[PDB]
């Protein structure tokens, strides 16, 4: 039982993301994996998990 | 039982992220793995989690 | 049993996240693993968690 009249309703909204980058540098050498990543934006209501970012093993 | 009325509601809302970079270096080297992230923004209203950022094993 | 009348309700809301960086350095060497991370924003009403960040087992 939900019920709305006239109503102005914001669930799960996401405004604006600004990752403006400049002159980085990121070297990676001998390792198991390189897991980089960069903007990541996400908009959710009813789930069971998000964004999920995993490595693995490594062997030198 | 719920009931709105002329209501202007905001639930899980998110406004704004400015992440200016620069001139960085970020070097990785005889590691089991790299996991470098970036920018992450998430928006939910019912959820069992979030953004996860796990490694894994590594050797020498 | 929950009624609204003309109300201006805010639940789990962010409202900006400054971050501008500058020339740093972050070298890693000989780990298990590197689990370097940036900016994380969440927004969230009803859940069981949040932004979770792990590592795992090394060896030299």
């Amino acid at each position: 039982g939900v019920l709305y009249v006239g109503s102005k309703t914001k669930e799960g909204v996401v405004h604006g993301v600004a990752t403006v980058a400049e002159k980085t540098k990121e070297q990676v050498t001998n390792v198991g994996g390189a897991v980089v990543t960069g903007v990541t934006a996400v908009a959710q209501k009813t789930v069971e998990g998000a964004g999920s970012i995993a490595a693995a093993t490594g062997f030198v």
